[PDB]
């Protein structure tokens, strides 16, 4: 069931925004260890004196790293006179972020139709502003409200070359790797309770629940009106003999926030293939692969939709896989992306419920929690 | 001329330490670009609660990446608990330093014979202290004192592995990349005003100036007796056409700091293929090539010394070439490590004064100033 009560109109997930330390070294191992090209910069170079911003993309995927210079360098500006591409960027705010979280994600951007509407929408609604809407060049408006712990929600809206102020990466500096991912699928939120969580984002969004079919953890999974955009968000479960994982990045965290960020790929074989030979020289590492018995029992659950050969690659590379009653899933996890246990991604692809894709074709795995305790206790033998 | 007045025996440089937001990214990232290989860490899995650190090697050259965890972690903690391998982190010392200069070295280290008698000598020799000695597993004994800005000269003294502590990285996660660095040349800081700043350092060192043979700064070298440890620090030049690079650094650093750190390498020209390969796939950008005059200019300063062909592979990587009345050397700059235009990276081989090879054989480049500046007035023709 799906009653589509969007409050404004929303496309699809436009961009995510990394708040850093310092911006050049994570978006040079980021493009390494996930084959995302250097396609846009504000900085410096292009007369910004207030942060450095660099954008990766994989087809669709954005992904945007940003960093405070001194902020002697634009001591002189105020907001009328801002150099800064992004005006809802805050010396303050970003230092406070990273101190507080570390390397972590401070936007999870959507495409809407109009972002002052979506934001007054929201705000009436329940949302907490956090950055009023802005009209960038007369060409692109901006907006920002609280998600969960220091996470915006950033509405973007074009007229109608990422931003205005941002420029194109000269074609030297812009190596086209590419390791086949191609879109966020979905963006996943930690938070100490769940259902206080869930009642504001769907007040303010109108999202509705998405259909699901001793780990640690209660989820649900907030969507838009034709289900491309999803917001999972988690809780910790408390008083298991495992610690939850959930309250694990909360205490290293310093509270909520992005816990793992899901990219789709075309071919999550290649994907994974790529990925791990780069893991030992800049890359990511990935979660520790699964015991055999878990692919000697994939012929089950999966026989009807992979070959023999597909699942041999699944056990290759450590792919997990999930169904749906609708479709099926193959996902893996990264190692977290920094120095702390929080944040991590997650290459995803699913197969099935052609119409194009409809979204969250297959789930999000919540399935391999059981098969996969199933199949470690299976292998003790 | 060398009076060798070291007033405590030193030894060689040690390791260089990063100050980061999150260090697993700057390592890995510096790790691909250098070719240095992941060797020892001390972090949460380690049961450091307070720091994460990563040291990479290459040869003799060990580059140590540290940032701070949440204080959360480690509230209950007083410096005689501590979980810290490195007894002179500071949380507040370490955030304020990355907030205020960005990413950049934290700690230049010596190994001394003593370093608790280095310290006590050095203090009564008017070095400001900056951590005391603190002797670690009854084994490693580490001390520091302001070197410049908030830059510490750090030293360390060994009873007979890094640190104790810290852990052997494993053999999967450690890749033995190496493009051919050997160990560091020099470390070269830059202030406001040289002369202060050359009575201070030489002052509680003995370390001598180290003799030399309208570019925007005045520079001098300080020295250990064997003249293996060579610190250089500039000043800038005011009133030039071009704006002195030296107070660039000041304004966008906030003050006095590292300026670049010398590697050699014992194949510079397998060095720059193997770095120039991987410049925008992750790893460092080159500064601008000099025009081709230069590299015809190359025969008559340094025929007696390069062959053609190994003339012409400088021209292939843009190398710089300059001459003692000892020695030669072949010299390249990076661009910025990081966001701001602050700390660069110099890779170096010398030719000549062989005994083993003398320290700064060759000297420094200074005559590339002149060199550049004419090759360029040259190539407009
Ligand atoms: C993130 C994730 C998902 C996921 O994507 C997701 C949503 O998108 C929607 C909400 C529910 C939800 O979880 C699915 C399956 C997963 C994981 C996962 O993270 N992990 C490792 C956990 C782990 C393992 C070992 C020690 C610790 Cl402490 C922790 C798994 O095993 N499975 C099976
Ligand atoms: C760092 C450096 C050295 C060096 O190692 C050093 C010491 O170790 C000892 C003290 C003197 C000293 O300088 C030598 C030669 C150099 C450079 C250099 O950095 N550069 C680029 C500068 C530059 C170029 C263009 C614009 C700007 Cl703003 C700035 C050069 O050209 N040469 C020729
Ligand atoms: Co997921
Ligand atoms: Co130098």
């Amino acid at each position: 069931k799906n009653p589509k009560s969007d409050k404004f109109k929303v496309k699809r997930f436009h961009h995510i925004e990394f708040w850093c330390g310092d911006a050049t070294n994570v978006a040079r191992r980021f493009s390494w260890g996930l084959g995302m090209r250097f396609s846009a910069k504000s900085d410096l170079s292009t007369g910004n004196m207030v942060h450095a911003s660099y954008l990766l993309t994989s087809g669709d995927l954005r992904f945007l790293f940003t960093a405070p210079y001194s902020p002697s360098l634009s001591a002189g500006e105020i907001k009328p006179t801002t150099t800064a591409s992004i005006p809802s960027f805050d010396h303050g705010s970003c230092r406070s972020f990273f101190s507080s979280h570390g390397l972590g994600v401070r936007a999870v951007a959507i495409e809407v139709e109009d972002a002052e509407s979506a934001f007054s929408i929201s705000v009436a609604n329940g949302a907490i502003p956090s950055s009023p809407p802005i009209v960038l060049n007369e060409a692109v408006t901006i907006a920002e409200v609280k998600l969960y712990g220091d996470v915006v929600l950033r509405y973007v809206s074009y007229k109608a070359e990422f931003l205005p102020g941002f420029e194109r990466v000269e074609d030297a500096s812009s190596f086209p790797l590419d390791y086949g991912i191609r879109r966020l699928d979905h963006a996943v939120g930690n938070v100490p309770e769940l259902g206080p969580a869930l009642t504001y984002v769907a007040g303010f969004t109108g999202f509705h629940q998405f259909a699901e079919f001793e780990s640690g953890l209660n989820s649900a999974v907030l969507a838009s009106n034709d289900e491309m955009v999803l917001l999972p968000i988690n809780e910790p479960v408390h008083g298991t003999k495992r610690k939850s994982q959930i309250q694990t990045y909360l205490e290293h965290n310093e509270g909520a926030g992005l816990q793992h960020l899901a990219l789709m790929s075309e071919d999550i074989f290649r994907t994974l293939r790529e990925m791990r030979k780069r893991s030992s020289i800049g890359g990511f590492d990935f979660m520790p692969s699964p015991p055999p018995t878990y692919y000697q029992n994939l012929k089950k659950r999966v026989g009807d939709v992979l070959s023999d050969d597909q699942i041999k690659e699944c056990e290759e590379l450590g792919i997990l896989v999930d169904r749906d009653d609708q479709g099926t899933l193959l996902q893996i996890f990264t190692k977290p992306l920094g120095d702390r246990p929080t944040i991590f991604i997650e290459i995803i692809q699913r197969v099935g419920c052609m119409m194009y894709q409809s979204g969250g074709c297959g789930g999000f795995g919540k399935g391999n929690f059981s098969e996969l305790f199933k199949s470690i206790e299976e292998y003790e033998k």
